[PDB]
């Protein structure tokens, strides 16, 4: 796809950057042991490059992965949109997909807890269409211009620097109990959601409302959801601390393996499709980010598919390089007054001097459009491009009126939607109908199952006990207890405080489909899925053990790692290496109980550990071939334990619980 | 110490930063639930700031944090030397030191198997003096002109940039074992002072030999080494690990807690001083930055104490 | 050539830079008299690129102009340099060549009094190979840590910046007198050679003695000219003045219509070549960038033929771009120790990070080599390549040693002349060697003619009388009296000071061929030459004669303007735009004698002016049809003067004409001391 731009270097000679053959091994000296050169144009050519190679990270969204595929159309949607990459059944525009985190630098683990980035650019045929969602559907705040008191509030404290990644601290709090309308984001982010248990696992949300307009210049109010075919599933949060030091490349790694194995992420592109006229319909405003559209009062209708089925080549070029904006716009979609989004449009457009340096960013390979290009944009720093129009002014005759404007009726102009209209004082004003700040999220908490609110309670019981303010942590109680008085008393006695009174004006018991984790049943596929084996060298039976699951599992597409003290033929992995957080289902061959029973070869009690672990964060383990469960302390009635002499018996059980993915009876309950 | 570039914002109302009272809370708009006004210049000014607030992250050594102290010289070292901050009993100067870890980006752990740095600005009466160097006295490679190799090796693979913060890959390894050089550092790194327990239980090194040079022009041969106080300890690896999860900030919450208590860290500011004439006296060369001189061969003099006893008041800034 | 990088817009609709296609002639508003609003995308990103579209000026030869061409090598240079692009008898390079003045900023003028560069790529098959050279072949100073030295106080003074691309103002003189090396380069920009009439008609020198390696490791040193087949020319300051203010961009309009008509032009690319043994032998250092090697010691060789003979498409992109370095070098040439070339190799590297913003500039079309890279350089802020080898690290296996080293023996690779060699103490000291600052100034003067000699202590008289302080002038004066007593003496004249007793440590008779101007006799071609022809509307038969002449001169390849009071068919220009800078010759057609003895059509006394003006700057001046007195009369001209010309026949008039025209200046105009 980017094919034009590549470098091959597998043959030849080391040139310069301009050709000439050199060597870059040693420095010119006057003499043997004599002090460097000024002259050693080699050398200052090659560290000059190698002190110039990094560029500022984004100023949120810092870690993150990428790839390549494509996106397919369902229809001609014609009848809803004059989006020219929707307009026939079968249509293919090739896709890149950045997926991230949202708080941490380079480098911060993919497993904190956070809002994950989603941003997909579609190359179409009438320019780069850019749609840069995240993983939960509403945002934090109301209004763009709050954008850097949310960030600063959630990013490291400033005197320090600590801590990384993490809204685990007093200033995050202070801000989130100061500014009600986090607290929709603030369920979803203490939710599974805030934990995924990688990028093909969770969906993508365009989170404001957009319009399709059609060729007529009618229009409609959207909201995209791009649905997971991989299924939903998250880590638990005691499991994705030790995956955030054992692994900080786990999303990335898992997306990059999927993808080099044929197994390339797919999700339905969806949209809710409402009138005009129901802006204020459904008891909230469309405008507000902090706010969903139930599915009960606006089905999804699938428009295509999106599949990602290309790594990158080069992570710099493609992936750091990738520069969305949300100004990136085609004819047939538009604009909302989402005060929010409104700003972006300003932002997406100056971060990127910020990044690239100078102007012409969108001249990088990863950046160019797959159309010709024809505007009166010239010079600028990094200037790629030699234009041979030399009259670059409108209106002109010296180069016979061109380029000519495209507007609604010529040259397939972009737009703005013709029915759209403004009226009253300009103010800097908040729209009473804003003022809902804690439904929402009560909509959201009862739509989870009671283990699934369990792990929410506990997420913020384990954050607001580190914050150190004392009033800040009574602000953080009275505001939860305006969305739940429950949740207000079980987070309150974890930090030896007393909730507030009850406060029922927000109160209800409605519920909403499609926002529960735990709830979604089982993951449509096991493909990809890891399943580790735990054997032992020092039984033959037991690598016999393991080599025969190993046949049987990857047939089904499943990954196995066989772990044993030592490498060998046969063994992926030693145990000095292995944890628990590298595996979905833990398996421990009959032949190796000994183990679980000390070695220079690993950590003490590490076998055991791994087996534990895993049955302890609820994931399906077994015993193939009551000894071994004996010492691990894991019921044989257990669901999703498993204890079976034949192998083939053991994989078709064992294979149900990675399906079921978590066995969520292992957690206690409050009262 | 920079007090006289300092900003006090403990009271007062919001101005722009060219001193204008205004807000920040609410864009301008045409109507209540209108689309917002280009001629919004308080919307536009904070955003475009925000938009800019990166920089790039250092080449290596990306991942550090650092403190405010004082260097305080034990003797008038004219006998060896010509440099102002060590020319009097007593004589102090202000330092400010950053640690960090080598490999890892800007927001990766602490407690990563890594080198470390230890680089210590003297703000002294005749200039800046730094010396910029790391936990270990040897380093990898031979000639300057092979860093980006070393670098590229171990950083992440380029095409999915993994393992962060790590050698533990095909490419480092490939790197090392085809350069042999690197043995030294790389025994230095799989030791514990791979993953030291804090910043304040290692030691210091200027790594390559340099020159004291007296008002008469007369020259010595020294390595710079900085002595903890605290003494020299290490985690386990499996124990580092967990860490890394649990909190990443572990080092630089470490050293901040150190001062905030009254506790500041300390070193003995030592040289090993030899002859220029010994130059390959000791079966190496000291030209060669991959050797120790052993401390049987020659001892160290202790020049003065170097203590950390204040922390910075804006991490970016400083 | 850069065919692959151009875009065209002849055609289709406006886009934005991610081909979605827009409209850009109205805002976006609340409202048809109302507020524009933040969501016009259409409007910011058309603002933001006009907003960030100036780049740094170039710190140095901020003013200049360029061409693309071809260098054609006259032979196989093996016996003299392992160089690819000097390797067979033919072989064809393309090029790339800068024309710039010196100290002036970006909108300068053209024609100020300055040191000029003349810069070449070559775009080799075995790697970019620049020379970065000036049309004066010695420079200011002996170390290039001197450089921003010299040049603060050769640009404009720092708390008012003033005044704009000159030398004549106090810092530039102070500095001259107390850095005696300057004498040499400022003897040049004070002659002829400071106000050349084109870039066409000046020459090139590299200036440092660089090094020809052989294949076999042996090496010569070496300069560079390139020779101008125009021939040598200037303008008269006097002329050069009204030039810069009628017309900016001289020098750039002058090289773009010569490459245009097909008249491109063309220099033979020569060195001279001695031995490493000769390195003193001349009576002064080979390393020492402020002296010249005579001739007569040391003749050129010529190894090729350069042309440019193609314009830019995009002058940003191409000509403002363009980024040289002496750092880019081909096997086959080395460097020397001299001092001043040694921090060039620095601050060429450096410098376009400024320019550029980041790494990456050697990524741009006018930089690219036309050869495979293959080197593990990565990333860096504006990063065009998307590179294949994950394992950019030497020494690898898992790219199995690729790239490979390149060295003497292997690859092709650049090395070191490997005769090479360093020896002493490590030191901030000057070579005694470098020592005489005076007795070459002394040669160049003496081997100018008389009233080229007059033409320099003009260009010192007038620089020197705007310097306010004594001391200065004083100091200046000391400098002067030991390359000359008779200089002195006639520049102290102008100024109102005595000149210090002749002190003769420096003086000699000595001089030295090729580097005088007006001595190096008539062009060899006036093809692209300006003859304005004065007419007027108000008789027929006028207009008659400017067109007879017209197809005479254009016959043979001048430039011909036809001047009247208004524009019609066969008049070019009128009166009113008109200059005498703008021509190299001037002819009266005798039916127009009335105008030059008012008009709202043109200011009072215009076509006088100009006749008058071209006869006092020793243009060949004229009139055509047999009534001349009257014209030459008003103009104080005399029939009998050498290159004045008055006859009735076109054919007689052209055929004497044309020879003024190759002798291109009449200097028994101007008066000695
Ligand atoms: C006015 C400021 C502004 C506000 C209100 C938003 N963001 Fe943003 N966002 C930025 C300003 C920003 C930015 C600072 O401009 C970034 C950082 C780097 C960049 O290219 O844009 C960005 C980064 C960016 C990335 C990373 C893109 C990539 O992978 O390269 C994603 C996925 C989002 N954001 C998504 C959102 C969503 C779904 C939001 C709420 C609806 C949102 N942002 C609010
Ligand atoms: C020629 C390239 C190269 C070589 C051979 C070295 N490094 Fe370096 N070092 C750099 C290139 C450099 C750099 C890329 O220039 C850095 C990155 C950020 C900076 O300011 O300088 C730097 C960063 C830097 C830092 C971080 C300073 C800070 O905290 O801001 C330390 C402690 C060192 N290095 C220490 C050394 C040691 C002890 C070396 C071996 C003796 C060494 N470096 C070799
Ligand atoms: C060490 C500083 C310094 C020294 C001693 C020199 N210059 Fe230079 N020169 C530069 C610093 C440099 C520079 C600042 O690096 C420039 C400005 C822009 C650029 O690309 O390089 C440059 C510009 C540059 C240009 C314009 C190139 C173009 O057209 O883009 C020419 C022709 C020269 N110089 C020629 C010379 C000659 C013949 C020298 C004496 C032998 C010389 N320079 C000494
Ligand atoms: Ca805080
Ligand atoms: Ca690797
Ligand atoms: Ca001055
Ligand atoms: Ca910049």
């Amino acid at each position: 796809p980017l094919a034009a731009y590549e470098v091959d270097d597998s043959t030849g000679y080391l040139t310069s950057d301009v050709g000439g053959p050199i060597q870059d091994q040693t420095s010119l000296k006057a003499g043997i042991r004599g002090p460097t050169l000024l002259e050693d144009f080699m050398f200052r050519q090659k560290i000059q490059h190698f002190d110039h190679e990094r560029v500022p990270e984004r100023a949120v969204h810092a870690r993150g992965a990428g790839a390549h595929g494509t996106f397919t159309s369902y229809a001609d949607w014609s009848n809803i949109t004059a989006a020219s990459f929707l307009n026939a059944t079968g249509k293919q525009t090739p896709v890149f997909v950045r997926f991230s985190t949202f708080a941490g630098s380079r480098g911060s683990a993919d497993t904190a807890r956070d809002v994950h980035g989603f941003a997909t650019r579609f190359y179409t045929d009438e320019g780069n269409f850019d749609i840069v969602g995240n993983n939960i559907p509403v945002f934090f705040i109301q209004d763009a211009i709050q954008f850097p008191d949310l960030i600063h509030s959630v990013k490291p404290r400033p005197d320090n620097e600590i801590p990384q990644a993490a809204t685990a601290h007093d200033s995050a709090w202070d801000f989130f109990s100061q500014q009600p309308s986090t607290m929709h984001t603030l369920f979803w982010a203490m939710s599974g959601h805030g934990i995924p248990r990688s990028y093909r696992h969770m969906d993508g949300f365009g989170v404001h409302t957009f319009r399709f307009v059609k060729d007529d210049g009618s229009s409609k109010l959207i909201k995209w959801h791009f649905k997971s075919r991989q299924g939903k599933a998250s880590l638990v949060w005691e499991e994705a601390q030790v995956l955030s030091g054992k692994n900080a490349d786990f999303h990335r790694q898992d997306l990059w393996d999927a993808i080099e194995s044929g197994n390339g992420p797919e999700w339905d592109v969806c949209v809710q499709i409402v009138d005009e006229s129901q802006a204020q319909a459904f008891g909230f405003d469309l405008l507000d980010p902090t706010k969903i559209i139930p599915e009960e009062y606006a089905p999804l209708t699938k428009l295509g598919l999106l599949k990602l089925d290309r790594n990158p080549t080069n992570y710099f070029a493609e992936t750091e390089q990738v520069m969305f904006q949300p100004g990136h716009i085609v004819r047939g979609i538009d604009f909302t007054e989402d005060p929010l989004l409104q700003g972006r449009l300003f932002s997406y457009l100056d971060t990127q001097l910020n990044r690239n340096g100078g102007p012409n960013f969108e001249q990088l390979p990863i950046n160019m459009p797959r159309v010709p290009i024809h505007n009166n944009n010239r010079d600028g720093a990094g200037q790629m491009f030699i234009h041979r129009n030399k009259y670059p002014y409108t209106p002109n005759t010296l180069n016979s009126g061109y380029p000519r404007q495209a507007n609604q009726n010529a040259g397939r102009g972009f737009f703005t939607a013709p029915g759209r209209t403004a009226s009253g004082a300009l103010v800097r004003e908040v729209s009473p109908t804003f003022n809902d700040h804690w439904s929402q999220p009560r909509l959201f908490f009862n739509s989870l199952t009671p283990v699934e609110q369990q792990f929410l309670v506990n997420a913020m019981r384990f954050e607001i006990s580190l914050v150190k303010s004392e009033e800040v942590k009574k602000n953080v109680l009275t505001q939860l207890n305006r969305v739940s008085h429950d949740v207000a008393v079980r987070v309150a006695a974890a930090i030896g405080l007393g909730a507030p009174d009850a406060d029922d004006t927000y109160y209800h018991n409605n519920k909403t489909a499609g926002v529960s984790i735990v709830g979604s049943g089982p993951l449509p596929t096991i493909k990809t899925l890891r399943v580790g084996i735990l054997a032992t060298t020092s039984e033959s039976s037991a690598l016999d053990q393991a080599a025969q699951l190993r046949t049987r599992l990857e047939k089904d597409g499943l990954v196995v790692t066989v772990v044993a003290e030592t490498l060998r033929e046969g063994v992926d992995q030693t145990y000095s290496t292995a944890d628990a957080t590298g595996f979905d289902g833990v398996v421990v061959v009959d032949g190796a109980a000994a183990l679980f029973a000390s070695s220079p070869l690993f950590p003490t009690g590490r076998p055991l550990q791994i087996f534990v672990d895993a049955y302890r964060w609820g994931k399906p383990v077994g015993v193939c071939g009551s000894e071994v469960l004996d010492a691990a302390d894991v019921p044989e009635d257990g669901d999703g334990v498993y204890s079976e002499e034949s192998v083939d018996m053991f994989v078709e059980e064992f294979e149900k619980g990675l399906a079921t993915f978590r066995f969520t009876d292992r957690f206690a309950l409050d009262s």
